[PDB]
């Protein structure tokens, strides 16, 4: 054997955590089919979303916020999107333009 380690990595440091966040802000991608926001949905006819299962269909995906993307992008254009399962609720976490 050879003597005379070198501590290269060291902490010098007392913390803890414990979590693991699985709350996974689910991304899918599809058509804007209508933007209603009166109602505060953005329907959405979306692809094939294996994470949830739901197959190429429409859903009304409802937005915390009137965001410059929201207001910009409208009936026609290809986005993608991120929303979360609140019951039966989707709940749309985010929604960007996917060719710009």
């Amino acid at each position: 054997g050879a003597m005379g380690m070198l501590k290269h990595i060291s902490h010098g440091d007392m913390n803890a955590a414990s979590d693991a966040s699985v709350q996974q802000v689910i991304k899918g991608t599809g058509i804007v089919k209508d933007i209603d926001m009166n109602s505060k949905k953005i329907t959405i006819s979306h692809e094939a979303i294996p994470a949830v299962g739901w197959p190429a269909m429409t859903m009304r995906f409802t937005f915390v916020n009137a965001d410059d993307a929201i207001n910009a992008l409208k009936t026609g254009n290809h986005v993608d999107f991120s929303f979360i399962q609140q019951g039966n609720i989707s709940l749309l976490k985010s929604i960007n333009v996917t060719q710009s």
